[PDB]
């Protein structure tokens, strides 16, 4: 049931009208998700997905979009009783959420490719029966605010989503799954992620979003991708300005990825008169800082790879030894892949071909190159020695024979007489992780000692018998 206020933008007709559509919500008491995300979801379609008869911009008439809510809500409160679930002191049980939850996932078809684009948004489960797993966490929170269950809020770490709800918002509920091949706990409590201090669970200090944080949500997940080559402007340029809003009104101050979002866009195509890309990405890392214990992975990551794009070897490779320095207080735990294959990555390719082009540059005569700074070497130093410290009481191991090749050869980029000015104190560096301590007099030699790396970083016990 929408309300006459909420209809008198419509029809929409531009990128601009759907902004204000989105002003006048986010200046309501409760802006209503289920609208926003049938919005975003009917342009996206005919933006992204399919293009025939586009001229400038899909018109979003309110009769289609009144009848997709109309669509919604009828699902929603035809299979929800509410009287079956008495609410006390305006908040909802965990059978409520659960059964929320059970609508939902019913709703979906029994198989698809989960992975898809475009797979985000309520005009998908609508249109399609389809969601992407936190798609389907979202859908619950805007199923729960059209029953009136102001309590139920979005949860989301750097890899996951799940709800928070219940006296105080201090119940948590799975509400979806994780990643693929995972046995799903649906309904359960994430206190066992939080306290074994896996990276999916951020430790406890995950976001616990508001409604406007929920809105920030549904515009990071805006997908301009028409195909792998080709992404839609007016899409960037949508996403570009709601996140411009957002960011205005207070709602992204919570929001460390919406911020490293915003400046990656930002790099794309700036905005006149607006903040840098590194001004963005430094707030992300200050908002992780103020709100989130500093303990989230993805603000250093953003800046790693903006330095990396416009190769600035030095402030990359500071970036990601601060993220190492991050994820070495963590447990490396079953359900974390997705955080071992990006330091994996950056270990054994990125940074590896930035300092093969670093070291062509230097032999054509470059002057302030990384390869020449030692602060650069103990930047490098440091990232490893995060990731051996991580390693440090997890229940699965994640240091082996492929990351030592690539340490080796990343160490002999630098010479001997650059190694040698670093200070490894018990530039100066101080090493958290044994397998680094272990290794200090092998660092600063002249001859890099291969073998013997290899031997201290995978702590293999024994070499070649005959
Ligand atoms: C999927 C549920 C967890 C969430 C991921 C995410 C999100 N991402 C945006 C894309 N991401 C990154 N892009 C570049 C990166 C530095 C590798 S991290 C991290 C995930 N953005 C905004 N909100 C959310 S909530």
């Amino acid at each position: 049931g929408l309300k006459a206020a909420q209809k008198t933008l419509f029809p929409l007709r531009s990128i601009d009208d759907v902004v204000r559509l989105f002003a006048a919500e986010l200046g309501r008491e409760e802006p209503d998700l289920v609208l926003l995300s049938l919005v975003l979801g009917f342009v996206e379609h005919f933006l992204a997905v399919n293009r025939v008869g586009l001229t400038y911009f899909p018109v979003a008439d309110l009769s289609i979009i009144a009848a997709l809510y109309a669509r919604f809500t009828a699902q929603i409160r035809g299979a929800v009783d509410l009287s079956l679930y008495p609410r006390e002191g305006g908040v909802s049980s965990r059978e409520l959420v659960k059964k929320v939850s059970d609508v939902i996932w019913n709703s979906l078809s029994r198989s698809y490719f989960k992975d898809r684009a475009h797979i985000q948004s309520l005009f998908s489960f609508i249109t399609g029966t389809k969601l992407d797993s936190s798609g389907v966490a979202f859908a619950v929170v805007g199923a729960c605010q059209a029953l009136g269950l102001r309590d139920v809020h979005l949860a989301l770490s750097e890899d996951h989503a799940w709800v928070v709800f219940g006296p105080n918002g201090e119940q948590t509920a799975e509400v979806t799954w994780h990643g693929k091949g995972n046995e799903d706990r649906r309904g359960q409590t994430v206190n066992a992620g939080v306290a074994e201090r896996s990276w999916l669970y951020l430790k406890g200090s995950y976001m616990r979003c508001d409604r406007k944080m929920e809105v920030a949500f549904m515009v990071c997940a805006i997908n301009p991708s028409i195909d792998l080559h080709t992404d839609s402007l007016e899409l960037l340029q949508l996403q570009q300005k709601l996140l411009w809003l957002l960011y205005d009104l207070g709602h992204l101050e919570r929001y460390p990825m919406a911020l490293g979002n915003l400046a990656d866009l930002e790099e794309l195509e700036p905005t006149p008169g607006r903040p840098d890309p590194l001004t963005l990405y430094h707030k992300g890392i200050a908002s992780a800082k103020t709100y989130y214990r500093d303990e989230h992975i993805y603000p250093y990551m953003y800046l790693a790879g903006y330095h990396c794009r416009n190769r600035n070897v030095r402030e990359a490779l500071q970036a990601w030894a601060d993220t190492a320095t991050v994820i070495q207080d963590y447990n490396y735990c079953r359900e974390d892949e997705e955080i071992y294959k990006e330091f994996f990555e950056v270990a054994n390719d990125v940074i590896p071909n930035l300092l093969k082009e670093a070291a062509s540059l230097l032999e054509a005569g470059s002057q302030g190159s990384a390869l020449q700074d030692p602060e650069c070497f103990a930047h490098l130093l440091r990232f490893y020695d995060g990731i051996c410290k991580w390693e440090e009481g997890s229940p699965t191991p994640v240091l082996h024979v492929g990351w030592a090749t690539f340490l080796v050869q990343s160490l002999g980029r630098f010479e001997g007489q650059v190694r040698q000015k670093v200070r490894i104190v018990s530039p100066v560096l101080t090493f958290q992780s044994e397998k680094m301590k272990g290794m200090k007099e092998l660092l600063v030699a002249t001859k890099i000692n291969s073998s013997a790396i290899k031997l201290q970083l995978t702590a293999q016990s024994q070499v070649q018998m005959k």
